[PDB]
């Protein structure tokens, strides 16, 4: 239940961020933290 995070718009997270260790999860949130946090 972990991973890394990147910033931009590759997961529709325009303005927020996204998290996917292979582009397989592509899960984004507004709190970049929600990226690492909730992303897990």
């Amino acid at each position: 239940d972990d991973g890394l995070c990147y910033e931009g718009t590759n997961c529709g997270k325009v303005g927020k961020y996204c998290c996917s260790p292979i582009g397989k999860y592509c899960v984004c949130y507004d709190s970049k933290a929600i990226c690492n946090k909730n992303c897990t």
